[PDB]
């Protein structure tokens, strides 16, 4: 019993964090095999941040301009290439702590753990979700660039995120490990605003099923709804549309609890209308949306 | 910017998790140097049940390697299995007993394999509101100070309300609990006041000021109100501990107490603080400073 926002154990990722210094800029790199991955904005100066030409700035750099530090060991950069918004520094040593890994690009609503780092040293680990507006509500200070988001399903680390920047609202933007940004963001100081954020509906339903599995049933009702009627109500509360894929995904939880997805949708509609009334669901007074259906099953069953 | 419930990086602890099997029971062990620590309920008159056990009855597995048990002893509610091999991944460590209100990270394990890491607090009623399934016994709570892991908790059981009970690494239970199937109930819980204030300072540091007011209060008047809402008494030590946050934000601790007093008597009014509609009490003043300054390990 119990339901916590749980991150993956960060050990496999900690053994990959390095510090990447280029000129006056220092941030984090991810050392996997003989390559160090980091945000390409590490090659940027003061006046080369509003409109940087990364191809032009990178051509002027030599291998010895990049200082990579793994613990108290300086690694030797023997090559450099750019892939989208990520810089790949070929090094003369393969990381002995390289875990079994994959680069995966996630979709909004997906969760992952973040290993926040400063100067190549891990400071903390927390659980996040890719918001529908493609930002992450992380916890990052200056120097956190290069910190990574990942999932550890089985013994394989799936890297899904690399931190690049903080938007004016305090939310964060970044890329997959191939350098493709999540959302309409670019790695420059130009005016960029996150779109209006919405609640990840399928995740709220997954969390309502977690509450039922843990013995919380007060919010259940005798009603059901059509998928269309639910979405018409949901949109009015800035909730993401629930698709037939989401209904299918929630099938296992519906089978385990005996509460049909559209039946749980009618509970969610009622909660949106009434609020909680001094009550909590799994120790929360708000509807939690950073637990996917897969997270709920893993945490409640194994 | 941002404020998250953040756990310590769990790597140093992951290299210590092993699986301990005794008879039909399988749980987790903590392998430090040549000793494996685990809950004694893996084997009631525990002295008598332990005397009937031989070293080969304990099957300890570190990854795909079976470790050989060369000795066994009991210290309070923890079993210590002496093994032939010292753990090469043994970090710099200490066994520390924490006080209610203090926070720590939990590395939840099943069959000696880490499955997740979360942050939690020792409740004033000595329970932890964890996330644990069958097989999680032996999972440990810890903090990291510089490069030293301070082990503070070992999971033993789940109480009927779904909350959890366990011991320090010397086998002394936190709270009035015993390691036996019997009627045991967690006492009435209270809110960790100093932690709520620390979290209000974290909200101010992140730009949330709506709850601030022009008012201040005496420590005595605050505690009279706090006692009424099942909040822990705020001591002069807590006020001193909150000093650095008070200096950084410009909001005196008793000034923040007047904000808390109003929040208790009047509620949030549809508003949130750091994305929460409840007052968060599982961040200590040190946690807030560590996260709002970026201390690394
Ligand atoms: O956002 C960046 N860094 C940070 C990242 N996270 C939390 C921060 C908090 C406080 C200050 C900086 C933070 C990075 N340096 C600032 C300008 C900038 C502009 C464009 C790009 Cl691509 C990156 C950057
Ligand atoms: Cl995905």
């Amino acid at each position: 019993s119990g339901f916590r926002k749980m991150a993956f154990p960060s050990g496999k990722v900690e053994g990959c964090m390095v510090q990447v210094t280029c000129g006056t800029t220092t941030l984090n790199g991810l050392w996997l095999d003989d390559v160090v991955y980091c945000p390409r904005h590490v090659i940027c100066t003061s006046e080369d941040m509003l409109n940087p030409n990364y191809e032009d700035l990178l051509i002027r750099k030599s291998n010895h301009n990049f200082l990579v530090q793994a613990g108290n060991v300086q690694l030797r950069v023997i090559g450099h290439s750019m892939q989208n918004c990520v810089l790949k520094l070929k090094v003369d040593t393969a990381n002995p702590k390289t875990p079994k890994y994959k680069f995966v690009r996630i979709q909004p609503g997906q969760t992952f753990s973040v290993l926040a780092c400063y100067n190549g040293s891990p400071s903390g680990v927390y659980q996040c979700a890719m918001r529908p507006n493609f930002t992450i509500k992380g916890s990052f200070l200056n120097g956190s660039c290069g910190s990574v988001g990942f999932n550890i399903d089985y013994d394989c680390v799936s890297f899904c995120y690399m931190h690049h920047m903080e938007l004016p609202t305090g939310v964060h933007a970044g890329t997959d490990l191939e350098g493709n940004f999540y959302g309409p963001f670019v790695d420059r100081q130009t005016a960029q605003a996150a779109g209006t954020d919405t609640t990840i509906t399928v995740n709220v339903l997954a969390w309502l099923y977690a509450a039922v599995i843990n013995g919380d049933r007060w919010f259940l009702n005798r009603f059901t709804t059509t998928l269309n009627d639910f979405n018409l109500v949901a949109m009015k509360y800035n909730y993401e549309p629930l698709t037939q894929d989401h209904v299918d995904i929630l099938g296992p939880l519906s089978a385990q609890t005996g509460i049909a997805v559209l039946d749980m949708c009618a509970s969610l509609k009622e909660l949106l209308q009434n609020g909680m009334n001094g009550r909590t669901i799994l120790g929360s007074a708000l509807l939690e949306d950073e637990f996917t259906p897969f997270d709920v099953v893993r945490q409640c069953s194994g």
